[PDB]
């Protein structure tokens, strides 16, 4: 039998021609990255539309493989194709997790998440800010931006 | 005697600023806010976007710390108070850098920027493979987001 | 975290009693000592000239490690050559190109990196200090940098 | 009336066709840079002919005209050195002429000595830096490495 996520993906609900406004009520998060929607009780879909469409987590296939590894669960997420406003678009589908953000800045919390990840082959790094890189006469400068992460090592 | 504090303490800076007269100084704008070149050596990022809307939900100016760390320069940037149309607003002041974008899609450039930052105690990463940690009934889950870096090292 | 260079040094290969005849094939550098490649990843400066500033491996290794911001970049070590305990300089082998700092842009970037590592950098264009009956004079030489900036 | 150094440079001893064999006795030092000879009681001449008798960015103190400017400033003495043209074996060669200083190396490793020299140079518009070692710069896949060599000075702080 197919995994639960694959069953959702083959469901008529997922394979229908979707209008962005008809799923506004299922929105749960959006940004320059795209928009996240709870389109089933157990799953969310990240649609690449910038309020819309380098960007964060650019290719669903690679993100999906990283999320599957990080959660040690081969059925956590899938890349898939959805029809959005008459157009075929690659989206990221993953298990919906009902819960609250983990405060990974607290140092014990940090170790817990870090050790768990490492045992699954993933190396975690906090993000302090994002910035852009400028070069002036061979010299690098770091300004407020959004192209790389910069965190205290 | 720091050039950045001098500018902040200058009358040009702490007089009641009104948005109309600096519109010609605008160099960039986005959801985050708007950057103006208010001196030949400094820019100021003001939290009004392209539509003039607008601190929770990591872009608080207090950025200064990490920009100063990234650039290894105590006087690169400040969080400061500027009055806009009669309202004291928290802004970010930085040294103006006239340069080109440094492209870190290029392997060599990325390793060069990375090497520099590491000598400054700063970890650098692409913005791909980023995530958030959710906690559901005690258990840690990893989802698509922008709180942490998920790498395979 | 067993440093690769510590592992190579405390290896038998290195601690072997060595003839100059046996390692000639690994010669890559020469001058007034000679640089040999005895591993895939490390080179060794031996003070045998084309037969013998502040060029003491102890000190050079210290400043190479600071300059590269890498505590494992290099070591001073005892190697035995023709029955003689000799102090040698062992550093990470770097397969690369010469980075031209006559180019101003290149110079500045190398300078900004070194500065972030607490290292001052300069061209070799330099003097020596002499004292003559109490009084200091400065002549052409190589002890200090004389700069106007 | 010209400076002592300029009188030496206009002398027949300096202006003659120089044969290296003839001034071997007046030698005082030699290295990769060239060779220093005492050709007058009061003056030395640095000849850009190496210790192997077989001689621009590659060597230290390459431009004698510029080195001379720096030595004059460092000693606060406009007459301390000159660059000049010498005829050596029928060929014109630019050399560095300096006052001969009969003295001992000043040990800059001692901290009081270091600051004495630093303070004196600073009063003269010259900024001193010690030289811990010399190095070469290598680049490998965009990343700079620093190995044992002689192209740049590397010093702490
Ligand atoms: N699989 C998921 N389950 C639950 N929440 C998720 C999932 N993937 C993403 N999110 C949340 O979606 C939101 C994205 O909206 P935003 O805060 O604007 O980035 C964040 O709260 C994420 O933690
Ligand atoms: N300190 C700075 N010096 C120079 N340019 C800057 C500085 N901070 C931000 N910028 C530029 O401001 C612009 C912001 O517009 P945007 O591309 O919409 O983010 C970009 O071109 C940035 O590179
Ligand atoms: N750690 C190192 N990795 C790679 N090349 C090196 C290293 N140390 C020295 N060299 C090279 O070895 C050679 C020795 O210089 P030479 O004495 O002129 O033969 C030069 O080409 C140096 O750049
Ligand atoms: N003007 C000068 N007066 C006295 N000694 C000098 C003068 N210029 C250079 N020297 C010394 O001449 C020596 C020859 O160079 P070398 O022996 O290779 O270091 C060096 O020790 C210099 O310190
Ligand atoms: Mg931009
Ligand atoms: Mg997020
Ligand atoms: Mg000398
Ligand atoms: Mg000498
Ligand atoms: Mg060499």
């Amino acid at each position: 039998q197919p995994a639960a996520i694959e069953a959702f993906i083959n469901s008529p609900e997922f394979q229908k021609n979707i209008r962005m406004r008809d799923i506004e009520k299922n929105k749960i998060g959006s940004g320059s990255y795209g928009t996240v929607y709870r389109l089933h009780d157990d799953f969310v879909v990240k649609i690449p539309v910038n309020e819309g469409i380098e960007h964060r987590n650019s290719h669903p296939d690679r993100v999906s493989k990283y999320l599957n590894m990080a959660n040690d669960d081969k059925n956590f997420s899938r890349s898939a194709i959805m029809n959005i406003n008459g157009k075929d678009v690659t989206v990221l589908v993953s298990k919906y997790i009902q819960g609250q953000e983990f405060d990974v800045e607290d140092e014990d919390n940090y170790r817990m998440a870090e050790a768990l990840l490492k045992s699954r082959g993933v190396y975690m790094h906090d993000i302090n800010i994002l910035g852009n890189i400028l070069v002036k006469e061979g010299v690098l400068f770091f300004v407020d931006g959004d192209q790389i992460v910069l965190s205290q090592e």
